[PDB]
């Protein structure tokens, strides 16, 4: 995976900022954000989600079907947000807006 060629619209600074926030919420340090870690992240950002809501959020970008977010799927959230590809009521749009990145 090459984030610079996959997401050339992201500055190096934004990529580093997104890596930092991925690592912040991967509490278990396994390289993924699972449902429980996303639950905690959404609470901390000020947009708590239901259990099924969190599952729907992950499913939107879960390209390898494992029910958790890899770093490349996390970046995809922000790519979709900036490209106008998330619905106005998606928990993913709340995640991107309330992350206070950019
Ligand atoms: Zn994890
Ligand atoms: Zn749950
Ligand atoms: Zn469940
Ligand atoms: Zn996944």
């Amino acid at each position: 995976f090459n984030p610079y060629t996959e997401f050339p619209e992201f500055s190096r600074r934004l990529l580093k900022d997104l890596e930092k926030m991925f690592k912040t919420y991967d509490a278990g340090r396994d390289g993924f954000i699972d449902l429980m870690e996303l639950k905690l992240m959404m609470e901390k950002l000020g947009a708590p989600q239901t259990h099924l809501g969190l599952k729907s959020m992950i499913k939107e970008v879960d390209e390898d079907f494992d029910g958790k977010l890899s770093f490349r799927e996390f970046l995809l959230i922000f790519h979709k947000a900036a490209a106008g590809e998330l619905q106005e009521d998606s928990g993913l749009l709340a995640l991107a807006k309330f992350s206070e990145i950019d």
